[PDB]
């Protein structure tokens, strides 16, 4: 499976606030993210959270103190999902609605999905319960996803990574992971590569100065709509680093796999 995601939240505030609070862009910037533009019936606009995450979203309508219907896709490149925001009126509470549905959404992400909504509702019932923000700063892990063709192009083959990785051999094999943007480091140590052909892809990516290493997971899951290519690269918490180079961090290999998923498709075509 069932790939609709439903959550709900009640809170002790009338549903006109709670409206204002999802709908205009100053407050929705308090618990949920940045928005381009407010939700408009019919156009586009973009959230971002500020860590290198965001999701491009096509406005189908907005119901005044009722609902927001949308499509929105994950870092530009995922899968369009459909998803509602609706509100309902109590003697009590106002109780907000989300579904969130993708045809032929692997098992997989079912369960982060619902936590990560659950983390956005709890955070719109900090915001009105306090007034004050109840953002996340950065997300500890990076992933993202991208439907590709079931076509004769595979991206975990070893003659498929070079591709669409942002990765060079040392000596024999990949031993250089690269983040190329107007920042430093550039070049990262890659260790432990192990690629199990067209099912995953392993492989650790070393900080300099860090305490641990960063751990890589790419995996392929067949489907009717469509080979579904998702990476997780986790780690960025746990480097012993200051904040804000571990943010940093987070934020430039975010933006690096966006690139990669979207050069993946490019090669998929
Ligand atoms: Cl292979
Ligand atoms: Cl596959
Ligand atoms: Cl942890
Ligand atoms: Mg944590
Ligand atoms: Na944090």
């Amino acid at each position: 499976p069932d790939d609709w995601v439903r959550v709900m939240v009640s809170v002790p505030a009338p549903v006109d606030e709670v409206w204002e609070a999802v709908t205009d862009p100053r407050r929705v910037a308090q618990w949920f993210g940045h928005l381009s533009a407010p939700m408009t019936t019919g156009a586009s606009t973009r959230v971002d959270f500020g860590d290198g995450d965001f999701f491009d979203i096509e406005v189908d309508h907005v119901e005044p103190r009722d609902r927001l219907l949308f499509r929105w896709s994950f870092l530009g490149v995922g899968p369009e999902c459909q998803v509602g925001w609706t509100l309902t009126g109590g003697a009590e509470a106002t109780t907000l609605t989300v579904d969130d549905s993708c045809p032929g959404r692997p098992g997989s992400e079912v369960a982060q999905l619902k936590a990560g909504w659950l983390d956005f509702v709890g955070r719109l019932a900090r915001y009105l319960e306090t007034g004050k923000p109840s953002r996340y700063d950065w997300r500890q892990e990076i992933d993202g996803s991208v439907v590709l063709p079931n076509g004769s192009w595979h991206p975990l083959r070893e003659e498929t990574v070079v591709d669409w990785l942002p990765i060079a051999t040392n000596g024999a094999g990949p031993g250089w992971f690269f983040v190329v943007d107007e920042e430093g480091p550039r070049r990262f140590t890659l260790r432990d590569w192990q690629l199990d052909r067209e099912r995953a892809l392993t492989f650790a990516v070393e900080i300099p100065g860090a305490r641990t290493v960063t751990a890589c997971q790419v995996r392929t899951e067949p489907g009717e709509r469509g080979r579904t290519l998702s990476v997780s690269h986790q780690g960025w918490h746990r480097l012993g680093l200051s904040d804000l180079q571990e943010r940093t961090l987070r934020h430039r290999f975010a933006a690096t796999w966006t690139a990669a998923l979207s050069l993946a498709e490019e090669c998929a075509r």
